[PDB]
DNA sequence: CTTAGACTTAG
DNA sequence: TCTAAGTCTAAG
């Protein structure tokens, strides 16, 4: 199983097998919430349409794809013991927030993801990244994962946009996999959760299969009632809209 | 998760 | 615009 190079909230690593078991065959895989890209990195579609509302994430992905060798060499320099301290971290954070250069920002973004607290990505209303120092003994430099990503990215387009716009990119040859922000246990509003479900319904009647994962709650069962539900116990829910 | 600082609003 | 409750927000 190919691991992602970012430490990202909600890694689909433990559930890959269950996702891949219910993911229909197609020419193209569309992911409105690509995040770290676990499913992308562990499937074999001829092409991918990958999207996310986080512009730093999408920008990072475009650069890793287009300037791999240059990026890896520059990012590797930041993963030395000399950078594993608060003062250095907070300066790199300030450099990130003040940089107007996508490359340098992409470089620093990997550093902050790995050295900051628990791989969080938080912004203030001014758009400034304000995650505190993570206090790790030895952050890991995901070189092997970076190279694998760029290689696999040659068949992927990246778009910064909301789920409604990326799902509209789907066609008869497409399969849609949705990994929305988690529903509440018994940000991403309840309206948007429900709205996502009705878009899936719209796609399944245009003969476009859609797979959605989320927590297994009373709310998710209601939003996804038009779909064939599958429960994964450890509890996760897979909602399959198949023509 | 937690605390601090600040702004908005009812009374 | 008093005063304090109410709400929002930033960041370790
Ligand atoms: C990582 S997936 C969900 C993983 C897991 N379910 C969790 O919440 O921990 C969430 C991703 O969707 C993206 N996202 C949030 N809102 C979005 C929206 N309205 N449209 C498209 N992408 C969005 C975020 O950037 C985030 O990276």
């Amino acid at each position: 199983k190919n691991r992602a190079f970012l430490k990202w909230a909600g890694g689909k690593y433990p559930l890959l097998d269950d996702i891949k078991r219910h993911l229909p065959k197609g020419e193209c895989l569309v992911e409105p919430f690509v995040g770290a890209g676990s499913v992308f990195l562990n499937t074999d579609f001829s092409r991918y349409i990958l999207a996310d509302i986080n512009s730093d994430l999408i920008s990072l992905y475009n650069i890793v794809k287009m300037r791999t060798d240059e990026y890896v060499q520059a990012a590797r320099e930041l993963f030395v013991p000399e950078t594993n301290c608060a003062e250095v971290y907070y300066q790199f954070r300030e450099e990130f927030n003040k940089s107007q250069d996508p490359f340098r920002r992409a470089v620093l973004f990997l550093y902050l993801n790995r050295y900051g607290y628990n791989g969080l990505c938080r912004y203030n209303l001014r758009g400034e990244f304000n995650v505190p120092f993570g206090r790790y003994k030895k952050p890991y430099f995901p070189e092997a994962e970076l190279y694998h990503f760029a290689e696999k990215a040659q068949n992927a387009f990246f778009y910064c946009e909301s789920y409604a716009d990326s799902m509209a990119r789907a066609d008869d040859s497409s399969v849609v996999y949705c990994d929305p922000p988690y529903a509440p246990l018994s940000s991403f509003t309840l309206e948007q959760q429900a709205h996502l479900a009705e878009i899936a319904e719209g796609l399944v009647e245009r003969h476009i299969p859609v797979l959605i994962s989320n927590h297994d709650t009373m709310l998710t069962r209601e939003w996804y009632q038009r779909a064939k539900l599958h429960v994964v116990k450890v509890d996760e829910l897979l909602a399959l809209y198949k023509p």
